[PDB]
DNA sequence: GCCATCGATGGC
DNA sequence: GCCATCGATGGC
């Protein structure tokens, strides 16, 4: 629905860490109140714009 | 029940 | 219409 699930950023596995989305993770210690995949994440088709990196 | 991440929403 | 959230839910 927002993936192709065939472009660069659909078939990436890892969060770059950095970007906001990512520093807003749990896993990265962030307080989790965004809610978005990692930026590099976003399909490159399929995303909200303003999600793209 | 939690996680990953979506659609929705209120403020601007 | 857009952003910064926030409620919701599929998949685990
Ligand atoms: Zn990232
Ligand atoms: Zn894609």
């Amino acid at each position: 629905a927002r993936m192709c699930g065939e472009c660069e950023a659909c078939r990436r596995t890892e969060d770059c860490g950095h970007c906001d989305f990512c520093r807003d993770m749990k896993k990265f210690g962030g307080p989790n109140k965004i809610r978005q995949k990692c930026r590099l994440r976003q399909c490159q088709l399929r995303a909200r714009e303003s999600y793209k990196y």
